[PDB]
């Protein structure tokens, strides 16, 4: 069952390069994604055509870029990246997290 | 700009009752919102008729009831309420943090 998401439980899905993520829970229209990152693992610009992408910073920091505003992130901030937005992040410490939210779900991720 | 959530330049609104909240960002069909509760504050068991939710335990720890079935979920855990779905929350200790996320967003809270 995927009402209740159990860190704990879950194991990692190693994506090379630094980084690893755990897909936590989803409906159709709404999905939360754990994302790990080493010190200076980077996360490569990309941008979703359907989906819209709110980021929390769980842990750790950031230099995030997002249509060429670079900000520096820390834990407690988030950021959004509406469909089409270029979007990219470095970790800048050991332990950082960000949990990614969608919607709609990403097919993509199952 | 909703772009970038910076916690530290926002303040927190009162609900009263040990808990506070930030609406962080949102797009139409997504919203984030960082609910912040003392030891043993009561989030009331209640449905929403067309969002669904996924909530980021940030914090702390929770007694979290769905539908009738309790669990206790500690920071790096999560949770999913779909439409129509009863839930409720208590914390456990204080500084608890819940990172809500809604489709599409909640209009109530602007
Ligand atoms: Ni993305
Ligand atoms: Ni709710």
């Amino acid at each position: 069952s995927k009402m209740f998401f159990i860190n704990d439980e879950t194991p990692w899905e190693e994506l090379g390069n630094g980084i690893k993520r755990k897909v936590m829970t989803w409906s159709d229209d709404l999905m939360m994604v754990c994302v790990h990152f080493d010190k200076g693992a980077i996360g490569v610009a990309h941008k979703h055509d359907i989906h819209d992408q709110i980021a929390y910073v769980a842990a750790g920091s950031f230099e995030v870029e997002i249509e060429g505003q670079k900000r520096i992130l820390k834990a407690g901030d988030a950021y959004r990246a509406v469909k089409n937005e270029m979007h990219g992040a470095v970790s800048l410490e050991d332990n950082s997290i960000l949990i990614d939210t969608f919607n709609p779900k990403r097919d993509d991720f199952l």
